[PDB]
Parts: C-alpha cells; sequence; structure tokens
C-alpha cells in the first residue's frame, strides 16, 4: 500500500557556502520528483528540513528531532563531525545517511555500515596530491589543515599515500577550528622558519580564505612557495557569485584542485534552471551533489516499494522513545546496487563505498581567470585530456602519460621551485673543520 | 554519584550522558571509550559542564577546541614516545602497527606516524581492525600481515 507521503531528513548548515547552495538544490529536486510522475507513484516526497550551526551539538539535537520525527532516509551532514556521530545513531536506528559533502577518508568503512556517500571519496585527493607532487618531485612537503574529523584523517592519508612514493609530511601544522587572525598568524610565521615550502592546505572553506589573506601579508606568498590547495578553494570562489578580483589577488599561483564532472543535457538544463533561482547564484557543484542525492533517494525509493508493500516502524526524564526504522538494511541494500545515471553522470558504489570514477580537475591561479592545467582520474592519473575518454582504455601507466601542462607557481615564475629551504631554527649548521698541524 | 552507563556502543551513553545533563550536575566523570568522550565534549561544550576523564587516552582531546575536557589519565601522546624511544634503543627502525578502529586507534597511531618521523624512521603498514572483531577478521588480517616487510 503505496502512502500519501513520505519523509525524508536534510541536515546541512544554512550559513556556509555549501549550504546556500544546497538549500534550494534539495528544494529543486523535490518539484521535480513531484512533477515527474514516473517516480512519484501517489506518495509526494515531502521533504523535512533540519539546519545546524556547524556545532556538534544542536547538529545531533536537531537530528534527534529528525529521527523522533518519521523518516525514510537522511539527506546527510556535510560537517563530517556531526557524520560520525549522526552515523551513530543512525547505526543504531537503521535509517540510510545519504551524505552529499562528507569527504571523510573514515566513514567508509564496516563500522558505519549505514552511512552511504554520495559525493567522493576525500581519499582520493590525496592520491591526487600524491600523484601531483611525484610529478613535480618535492617529495618534502608541510601540512596544514584545520583540527576537524575532516583534517586529522585527511592528512593522515596525505601521510600514508606519500610513503609508498618515499615522500613525507615534515611538520603537520594544526590550525585551531575557533580561529581568530591571531592563531594564523602565530602559526604560519612558526612554518615559515622550517625546512619546506611546499604547502597543503586542507581548511573548512568558511574561515579558508582568511589563511592566504595572512599569508599574503605576512611576506609568505612570493618566489619559490608552492600552495597546494583541495576542493575548499574553489568553493571558497565559485561561492561567490563574481570573483572580486582582490581575492583573486591573493591567488596568483596556488594550484586547486576540484571535483570534475563530466556534462551532459541533463547537468547543462540544470544550470539554465540554476539561473532560474539565482540564490545569489553561489554554484559550487556542492549543489550538484545535493541535486543529485534527492535523485538517488527517489530512485531508490521507487524500486524498493515495487517489492516492499510498505514501510515499517518501531516504538522504544526524555526517554529513548525514538521509532527505529524496521527493515531497513533491506532498503540500504538495494541503495548499494544502484546504477543510476544523475547529473554528475554516472553513480555505482563498489566494496569499499567509494563512488565509482573519482575524477579531480586541477586548476591553476595565476591571472584573473582560473584555467585548467589538467584531470586526474582514478584510471590513469595526470591527464591533459577530458579523462572520460581513457575509461574504456586499457590502465596505461606511463611517464609520457602522467603530463601536465603549463604551471604558474606564486612569485610569477614558471619552472617547478625547489622545496626545500634550510631553517632559521635554534639550530646551526654544524660545520666540522679539522684541525691541521701540517699544512695550514 | 549518579551512575549511568553506556554498553560500549556510542549510541545509548550518549542519550545516557545527556540523561545526566537533563539532570543538574556540576561535573561528571568522564567517559572511557572516547568515541564517547568527542560527542560528549561537545554536549560540554554547549553546557559548560566540566567532564573529567578517566579513561580517555585520546590524544586529540586535549586541544584547546574542547575548553571543558580536563583528564585525569595520562594522555596517550606521551605513550606513544614511549615506544618511540623503545624502537630506537633498540634500533627496529620499521614498525608494523596493528590498531583497532576507534578513536584510539587512528589518533594513537598517527602519533606514532608523527613522531617515529622525527627519528628517521616509518610505520610501514597501518593495518586495522574493525570495532566488533571476529575471530576470522584477524585471521583474514594478520595473514596478510605475514607477507610483510618487518616483524616489529
Ligand atoms: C580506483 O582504481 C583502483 C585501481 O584499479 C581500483 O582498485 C581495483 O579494485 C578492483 C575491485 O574494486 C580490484 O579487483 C583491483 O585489483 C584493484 N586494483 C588495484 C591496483 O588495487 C579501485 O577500485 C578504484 N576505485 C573505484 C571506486 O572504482
Ligand atoms: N564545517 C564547515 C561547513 C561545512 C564544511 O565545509 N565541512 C568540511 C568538513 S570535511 C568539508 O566538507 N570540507 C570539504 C573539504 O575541504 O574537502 C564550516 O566551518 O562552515
Ligand atoms: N570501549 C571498550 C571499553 C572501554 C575501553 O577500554 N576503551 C579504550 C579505548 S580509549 C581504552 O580505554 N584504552 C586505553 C588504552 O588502550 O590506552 C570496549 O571495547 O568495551
Ligand atoms: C550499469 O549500467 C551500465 C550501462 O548502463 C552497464 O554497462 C553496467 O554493467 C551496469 N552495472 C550494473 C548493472 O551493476
Ligand atoms: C551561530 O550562528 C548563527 C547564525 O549566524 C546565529 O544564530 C548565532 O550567532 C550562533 N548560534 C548559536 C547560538 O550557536
Ligand atoms: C550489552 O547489552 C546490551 C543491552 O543494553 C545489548 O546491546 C548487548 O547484549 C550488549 N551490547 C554490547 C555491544 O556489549
Amino acid at each position: 500500500q503505496r502512502p500519501s507521503s513520505v519523509n525524508v531528513g536534510a541536515l546541512f548548515t544554512y550559513d556556509s557556502f555549501i549550504g546556500r547552495a544546497a538549500k534550494p538544490a534539495v528544494k529543486a529536486a523535490m518539484d521535480d520528483v513531484n512533477a515527474d510522475q514516473s517516480v512519484l507513484k501517489g506518495i509526494k516526497l515531502n521533504i523535512i528540513f533540519q539546519d545546524s550551526n556547524c556545532s556538534g551539538f544542536i547538529g545531533t539535537m536537531g537530528a534527534l528531532q529528525l529521527m523522533e520525527n518519521k523518516v525514510v532516509a537522511a539527506i546527510g551532514p556535510q560537517s563530517s563531525g556531526i557524520a560520525h556521530m549522526i552515523s551513530y545513531v543512525a547505526n543504531e536506528l537503521h535509517v540510510p545517511l545519504l551524505s552529499f559533502g562528507a569527504t571523510d577518508p573514515t566513514l567508509s568503512s564496516l563500522q558505519f555500515p549505514y552511512f552511504l556517500r554520495t559525493t567522493q571519496n576525500d581519499y582520493f585527493q590525496m592520491h591526487a596530491i600524491a600523484d601531483f607532487l611525484s610529478y613535480s618531485g618535492w617529495r618534502q612537503v608541510i601540512a596544514i589543515f584545520v583540527d576537524d574529523e575532516c583534517g586529522r584523517n585527511g592528512i593522515s592519508v596525505l601521510g600514508d599515500v606519500l610513503a609508498k612514493k618515499r615522500s613525507r609530511i615534515s611538520y603537520k601544522a594544526a590550525i585551531t577550528p575557533g580561529a581568530d587572525s591571531s592563531s594564523i598568524r602565530d602559526l604560519l610565521v612558526s612554518v615559515n622558519l622550517m625546512e619546506s615550502r611546499v604547502f597543503v592546505v586542507h581548511v573548512n572553506p568558511d574561515s579558508g580564505l582568511n589563511v592566504f589573506s595572512v599569508a599574503k601579508s605576512l611576506g609568505m606568498m612570493a618566489s619559490g612557495y608552492v600552495w597546494i590547495a583541495t576542493d575548499w578553494l574553489p568553493t571558497a570562489m565559485d561561492s561567490m557569485e563574481h570573483v572580486d578580483s582582490d581575492t583573486m589577488d591573493l591567488l596568483q599561483g596556488v594550484v586547486a584542485f576540484r571535483h570534475y564532472t563530466i556534462e551532459s543535457s541533463v547537468k547543462r538544463q540544470f544550470m539554465a534552471r540554476w539561473k532560474n533561482l539565482r540564490p545569489n547564484d553561489g554554484f559550487n557543484s556542492y549543489a550538484m551533489y545535493a541535486y543529485d542525492s534527492v535523485w538517488l533517494v527517489a530512485r531508490a525509493l521507487d524500486v524498493f516499494f515495487r517489492e516492499n508493500n510498505n514501510i515499517t516502524f518501531s516504538n522504544d526524564i526524555q526517554l529513548s522513545a525514538l521509532s527505529v526504522f524496521n527493515e531497513g538494511e533491506k532498503f540500504m541494500k538495494i541503495i548499494l546496487g544502484m546504477n543510476h545515471t544523475g547529473v554528475t553522470g554516472p553513480i555505482q558504489f563498489d566494496s569499499d563505498r567509494n563512488r565509482v570514477n573519482p575524477a579531480y580537475e586541477v586548476l591553476n591561479l595565476e591571472g584573473t581567470a582560473p584555467r585548467t592545467v589538467g584531470y586526474w582520474s582514478n584510471h590513469s592519473g595526470l591527464s591533459v585530456v577530458h579523462p572520460e575518454t581513457l575509461y574504456s582504455r586499457p590502465p596505461n601507466t606511463s611517464t609520457a602519460n602522467q603530463r601536465l601542462k603549463g604551471i604558474i607557481y606564486p612569485g610569477e615564475v614558471t619552472k617547478p621551485p625547489r622545496g626545500w629551504v634550510f631553517p632559521n631554527n635554534g639550530k646551526p649548521l654544524r660545520i666540522g673543520v679539522p684541525n691541521r698541524v701540517s699544512y695550514t
């Protein structure tokens, strides 16, 4: 018996660069699944929203209010510290937790069986940097990361993938998540006086751009300082409606990465649909995953109701009166076997719960235009062609295949600057001079 | 002393500690599972109730992002030096870690990844069992760890 309406969850912080694009995109796909009668099936899929102020407390307390409400799924957290704890209350209520902005390389494991990840695993950027570094041959990197659950799990991977190529991370500098403009200066001064100039930065996007506004005004970004940035930096730009060309002057040589997505007419009509909406045009490509995840619910919601006649619940100071979701691991099992093609190309999940084709569009920032100096893929790694071409090929592992365009490093140089710089710390260079008696 | 427990799963402990916070308290003798101790140190940070652990030993808890988590046991950061002093005392220099995949395992060994770099050693292969460990997952692991490059 197909009911009147089904309720899914939505945990995403409204007051950030991801959520202000996510909230129309979830509202957009909700309007299309109630317009598409092939997936409607007499059911009005309304989506209960539940914001959070990016804190671990009221994220869970809002989601416990979602679990007191009846749900069948929950469009997951993107904060990735909420996504640990909610994937303990979704590991005991058997509710599938489909994240769109997780990017945490420990959530795809067997201790979290109900945490499916629609975005690409952050485990692959730390390969794509560890393919980018041994491409240029720098081999000694000093990392900078916010000390959240996303940093300490992220740069622990890059410590390990660089160990296979005999590279290493020298000094895991770590900003505190509540950071003013003083704790950034106390740290970025203390890493100028060290042995490397290849900075990986992996910071949350809202306070992420305030790292470079300290690095410019400290004299760091100059000749001989390679800045590599992960996905937050294009999300810090593309969430702004137009690049204001002062922040672009801060970013002169920083080799950022970005989630590559193959184009189609479905994504093309969505971009014109996005121009029809205008939430100040903060199109930052996480809304492209947030528009995907509602379809990935709804198409899996469609297939599950051709088998099951009806969803089923139960009943279990403030007591534990939360309604558990009976018969959920069957509904979780059909979502892993999905072969849907959303707006971001094909969707498939292998045994490691990753999405099947991770591809990163490298980009350089040298002028006022971000030009894409290559494409990283899981398949080949560092092409210059669009990485959908090589997917039918055999995996070609050649040194002539790992190839990139002209890269402009900071200081307006274009030869790859040497990483090592001798430190100015309390140790002096102990030159050992012999004490000659003959032939002085 | 109001006694509440978890059953070593993180779900009912945070519900049960929220019952302690639904109750009025002036302190809280902290958890020791340290998957609990991350979440309860986000409910202590919004209720200003001091959380004092005795069995935390998770070397990412002693940070200023958690202003209300004082640790009365020895910080596990000071144990991973003692292995990294014992290894360079024997001169073994290459070590295959085995850790449960809790927060005491990843943050525990990522410290040993860091401290062995300062003495120019390294960890070969961070093998990682799941939290609910069968006696078949350990055989599936430790067969594939005999076939590697280190014995320490
Ligand atoms: C990313 O690429 C690697 C390399 O091919 C994939 O690893 C392979 O996975 C299949 C089954 O998943 C195994 O049979 C192969 O032996 C693996 N190859 C290697 C070299 O390990 C990996 O699965 C890819 N990721 C995704 C999400 O598809
Ligand atoms: N928590 C963020 C909002 C959401 C967010 O961006 N979370 C991080 C945690 S991992 C993220 O998704 N980062 C993507 C990345 O840098 O790879 C904030 O401080 O506003
Ligand atoms: N969580 C444990 C019981 C409590 C416990 O022992 N927690 C661990 C994880 S922090 C601990 O105290 N470890 C101390 C140590 O290994 O140094 C269990 O499996 O039931
Ligand atoms: C998914 O679909 C593609 C073509 O649409 C097919 O080649 C592939 O085998 C399918 N995978 C499945 C059914 O697991
Ligand atoms: C967090 O930010 C929100 C939105 O700006 C605002 O309500 C307030 O400053 C904070 N909320 C609380 C009380 O945590
Ligand atoms: C402990 O008992 C609980 C009931 O509170 C039940 O989940 C199980 O038998 C035990 N749980 C664990 C994981 O120890």
